[PDB]
């Protein structure tokens, strides 16, 4: 039924580039950032600011992770209660490349969601949230062994969109200091983009007050995948088919109901993604996966 | 009658707290006693809690101990007591050859009554969240700054290991210093796991808390380095000791126990335990 129209999508890869050097905005490079400078961030008052430490500038990849990278089928994958029951994790599997929102699980989930994971976003916060800011041997344990399962994938740490991130960071940073070496991940720590990415999206006439990460991943991979294909991208509380009710993360418990908690307009995101679905220029899975 | 120093018995105390805790050394983490990515534990949290040394962490540590043949005369350690306000012993607390004071309390508005003169003041990490936003603005940041420098050459004693609590804040206290290195004169003490040291000569003289006090923490120290100690701000009540009306628990705005030992040792004249206006 969907068929891929690849002119219509590189015109929008170039569109995409005229606004935002996906390049060098995917992360910061040793040669680009000072020991000492002052980060501000992208979505709180200008009065919050962080120091670059010598050990975070440490961190940093020398080069782009996604220079002269080429992916011919990518998945991204947004955590939408659609992909339950989907079956969708063998076709997401077999795509060249992965990207993944806000360190989502998998586990549980792989009959769905797939266990190929590329790239994964990982705000800093995630270790209050769920590792207890690495106060205790276990804590440091779990996160390690979470890390390890990632293998050679990219961890996509935006410390610099919400000032929240600002203390938590440095006990992430020493972390991954500590543990130089020990783990194959990929860091990457993009700087201050969203002013760049935000142009682009204004003149499609999507200006929320955030973008969600779903529709920023959007945006990276479409300077590296030859052709995108969306899973989990549903911002809705019933399944289009069926009618039967869903909630808001695939991995919510069943039963659990719909709720946002926005900062985002979803729906807005997506009105646009599937006339982007229609003119061919990404797939918009809805449906099962055969 | 007068309180009168009581010199050989405060010579045998020096003695005793020195042949039950190795006063120099536990004053400070070296540098070179310590090793990058070591796991420290915390006096008074479960063994669980941790903290792992960083390169940076150990780049602040004295080389030597800073109290090393030390030597003043008269000392007076200031706890922060409300006993303190009207009292104007500040006169008398800055004639002292070294002051210590506890948990960076402010001295500019309140010098009639508690002196300007320090020498040593103690800082628990959690301080920069309480009084500085976690420095997260540059104003926090310029403010703890200027309050540092304010310091000028003294020692800053700073507890990182007592309280698991500390840790957060541990590390953006560090990269504060680091980033500003070589811009402040004020000389960094990091004491590690010693409280169990300090314990056992107080466990002797039957004070048996489950963690001993910031104040005589610092008696124990300044034991070492100080001919004779006088003590002020010392007085755990929330009430005057002739009036019995309301005193606030600070003059800015397990004790008792302590306090009562203290008293004693005043009695003894190995202190002078200051509860009234200085002359
Ligand atoms: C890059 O992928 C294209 C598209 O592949 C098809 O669509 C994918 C989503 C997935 O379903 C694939 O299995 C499909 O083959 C490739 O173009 C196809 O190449 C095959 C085999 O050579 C050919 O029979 C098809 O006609 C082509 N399909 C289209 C739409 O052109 C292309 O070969 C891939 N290139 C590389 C180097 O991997
Ligand atoms: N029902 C849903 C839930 C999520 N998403 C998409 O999947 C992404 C990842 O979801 P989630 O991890 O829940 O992100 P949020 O927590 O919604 O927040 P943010 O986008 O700000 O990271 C979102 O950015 C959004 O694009 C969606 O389309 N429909
Ligand atoms: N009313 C008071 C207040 C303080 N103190 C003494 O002054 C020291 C410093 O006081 P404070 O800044 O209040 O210390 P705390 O923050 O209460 O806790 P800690 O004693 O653990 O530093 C205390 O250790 C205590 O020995 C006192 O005797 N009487
Ligand atoms: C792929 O998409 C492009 C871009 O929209 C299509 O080219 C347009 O075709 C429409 C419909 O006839 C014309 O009105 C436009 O003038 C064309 N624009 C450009 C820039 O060429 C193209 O038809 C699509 N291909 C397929 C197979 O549908
Ligand atoms: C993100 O990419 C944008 C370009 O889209 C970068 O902005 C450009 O940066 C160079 C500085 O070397 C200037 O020559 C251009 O004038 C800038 N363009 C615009 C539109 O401002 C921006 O530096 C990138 N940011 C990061 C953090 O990588
Ligand atoms: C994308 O990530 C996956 C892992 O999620 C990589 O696939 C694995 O590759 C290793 C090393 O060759 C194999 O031993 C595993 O069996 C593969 N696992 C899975 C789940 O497929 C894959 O190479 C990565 N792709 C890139 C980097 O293009
Ligand atoms: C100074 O303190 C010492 C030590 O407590 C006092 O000497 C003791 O005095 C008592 C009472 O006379 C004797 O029973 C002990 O045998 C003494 N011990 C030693 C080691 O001398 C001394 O009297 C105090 N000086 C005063 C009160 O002026
Ligand atoms: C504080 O001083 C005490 C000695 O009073 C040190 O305790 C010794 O530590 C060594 C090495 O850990 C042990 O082998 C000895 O048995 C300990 N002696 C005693 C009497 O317990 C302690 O290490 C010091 N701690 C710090 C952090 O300086
Ligand atoms: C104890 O600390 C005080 C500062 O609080 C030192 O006194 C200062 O000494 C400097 C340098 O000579 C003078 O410029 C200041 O006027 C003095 N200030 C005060 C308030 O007296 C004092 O030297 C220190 N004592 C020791 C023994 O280190
Ligand atoms: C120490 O202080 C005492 C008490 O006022 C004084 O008598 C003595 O001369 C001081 N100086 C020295 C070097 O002992």
């Amino acid at each position: 039924k969907w068929k891929f129209n690849r002119t219509a999508f590189l015109h929008q890869r170039q569109e995409i580039l005229q606004h935002v050097d996906v390049i060098k905005n995917f992360s910061l490079t040793k040669n680009s950032v000072r020991i000492g400078q002052l980060m501000h961030y992208d979505y709180s008052s200008h009065k919050y600011v962080f120091s670059i430490s010598n050990n975070f500038r440490s961190l940093l990849p020398d080069v782009s992770p996604i220079m002269n990278k080429h992916y011919n089928i990518c998945a991204v994958v947004g955590n939408s209660g659609i992909l339950t029951g989907s079956q969708c994790g063998q076709e997401i599997d077999k795509s060249d490349f992965v990207f993944r929102c806000n360190f989502a699980p998998t586990e549980a989930f792989q009959r769905d969601v797939g266990r190929k994971t590329n790239l994964t976003t990982f705000n800093p916060s995630i270790l209050e949230k769920y590792y207890n800011n690495l106060l205790t041997i276990q804590d440091r344990n779990n996160f390690f062994l979470s890390l390890k399962k990632l293998d050679g994938a990219i961890l996509w740490i935006p410390a610099f969109f919400f000032h929240t991130s600002a203390t938590v960071t440095r006990t992430l940073v020493d972390f991954f200091v500590e543990h130089r070496g020990q783990l194959k991940v990929q860091l990457a720590w993009p700087g201050n983009i969203m002013q760049h990415v935000n142009r682009y999206w204004k003149n499609k006439h999507l200006s929320p007050k955030r973008l969600s990460t779903g529709i920023l991943m959007y945006t990276l991979a479409s300077a590296i995948c030859e052709e995108i294909h969306l899973y989990g991208f549903w911002p809705f509380g019933f399944d289009p088919n069926t009618r039967e009710d869903l909630p808001y993360h695939y991995y919510d418990k069943k039963g659990t109901k719909f709720t946002t908690k926005e900062s985002h307009q979803l729906p807005a995101e997506f009105q646009l993604l599937y006339r982007m679905h229609g003119e061919g220029l990404t797939k918009l899975t809805l449906s099962h996966c055969a």
